[PDB]
């Protein structure tokens, strides 16, 4: 029985209308227009013979306006540039008429959101990922997709929450928010990084238990409970986030009749083995559907 | 380590200006707005109250231009209506200033395409899907979703390949192609359908391999070796379709040096249990990924 869970975007076309190539010297990525501002990763400054540990305080100040080079697949003058963090802030003479709706927002781990992939400015896939617990996600992201974006949207709303900036030796992807910082403790230097140990997220495996049962397959299911506090402390020791209840969790234990600390039992027991058992087709965990798409793809509930 | 592979939909937007809201009596549903022609599915006419086993034939006959409604969120005048099996054609006196270079097309099992899921002529979401060989496809559809398109690309042009009508009992999915046929053996009413068996797609799941060889998993090599014929003749017995190579099958041959028939005796083995070892951090196989996919997301090759 098929659960109706995908992998889903929002529609991308607000922010397809809202995506320039970036050119600086021999570099060229992405980046973001909103209004008179054009927002792409610094790195664009960077030689690209000399990506490994830059200095950007430095090549900023050798930028000029002329420097930067706008294209909409238009060219966009630019009369102004900034650095907040690792990010461009380039002020262009034209507002952008297809400017969205939009905020800034920071994506917390556990959370899903949509990223529009593109090269040379232009839009080439979407797709939607969950931010991992060590701050970075798993993304499809080859040479040239940097300034690529990832968003949520709330009702007509675009919020704006990651820009692309580089791939971990490991393959997973991070980047920044649009305040400049980097997600997690990562610079952007083509350097080696430590990398903090990734973990289940809790809260989107108990979603996913919940989104079995309400397809009839609830066979893990059993009266034995673990509190809440209890799970936590198990969880640090088990490579588990620590779970935090939300709203539309609860909306899930009111529609099935089971409650939230049966399905921390129910993990506590799958941790260490399914037991030739399958649970939506999986013999392991899966934690990358969130409370809120169960509700919304299962129930219609937004 | 991360594969570099996700579900991947094409961008949304240029689908997106082509939809529209299709009102007639009790019903609503979408429909897909090109030229001067709006294309829906025919229940569209059918007396919410009467879906099982409709004549259409009838209900068709009984409509004139004014018992259609059309709705971009504008009111577009229907000035023409017929039917093409289990689609409607509805001339509307505008042409669509947004209309893409298109095609239509029918996808193939194994092949994947993007769909727009919307509700109320209101693009919802995107998600990305593989046609299955009993000719459903596991999505994510809700009442209201109907008139929803799937679609692939290539270059500018968008070729349409489907519109979807029903949800099975079994929670998966199928439709239209845009000559009216349903896909499989299916028909649009809402009575029992037997279904055909799915299976393993064995050339998504040797692209799979593939894609494992190019992230440095390739444990499961060994140097024997299937034929195409003998791996054909497995497959019948087993439920995977039948392999049929292409040229981007060959491609991921020669990137790896790994011979397709090295994969036919691995998928055999695997077949009959991985033995604790996991590929991709899977313990099962995997045939939601085409050879295009690992070819593009992965060595950046269309």
């Amino acid at each position: 029985h098929h659960s109706g869970l995908v992998k889903m975007s929002h529609p991308s076309g607000d922010v397809e209308a809202c995506m320039v190539q970036v050119t600086c010297g021999s570099m060229t990525l992405n980046g973001l227009w909103l209004d008179n501002t054009v927002w792409c990763p610094r790195h664009v400054m960077c030689p690209a013979d000399q990506l490994s540990d830059p200095n950007y305080d430095a090549l900023l100040i050798s930028m000029t306006n002329h420097s930067f080079s706008v294209q909409k697949h238009a060219n966009l003058r630019v009369v102004g540039h900034a650095m907040q963090g690792t990010l461009l802030k380039l002020t262009v003479d034209v507002a952008n008429p297809s400017t969205p709706a939009y905020t800034f927002t920071t994506v917390k781990p556990g959370a899903a959101f949509s990223v529009l992939a593109c090269y040379n400015g232009r839009p080439t896939g979407t797709f939607t990922v969950v931010m991992r617990p060590n701050y970075t996600i798993k993304g499809s992201f080859l040479c040239g997709s940097c300034g690529s974006v990832g968003y949520t949207k709330e009702g007509s709303v675009i919020n704006f929450c990651y820009m692309h900036q580089m791939e971990l030796a490991n393959g997973t992807h991070t980047g920044s928010a649009f305040d400049g910082t980097m997600y997690g403790a990562f610079m952007d230097k083509q350097v080696h990084q430590v990398q903090l140990t990734d973990k289940y997220c809790s809260v989107n495996v108990v979603a996913w238990l919940y989104a079995a049962i309400l397809n009839g397959c609830a066979w893990f299911v059993k009266p034995n409970r673990t509190s809440v506090v209890s799970f936590n402390e198990w969880a640090l020791a088990n490579q588990f986030t620590e779970f935090v209840g939300t709203q539309s969790v609860d909306m899930l234990a009111v529609k099935t009749g089971v409650a939230i600390e049966q399905l921390l039992y129910a993990i506590q027991q799958l941790y260490t083995g399914f037991q030739g058992k399958q649970i939506l087709g999986s013999t392991m965990l899966e934690d990358e559907f969130t409370p809120e798409d169960v509700n919304m793809q299962i129930m219609g509930v937004v």
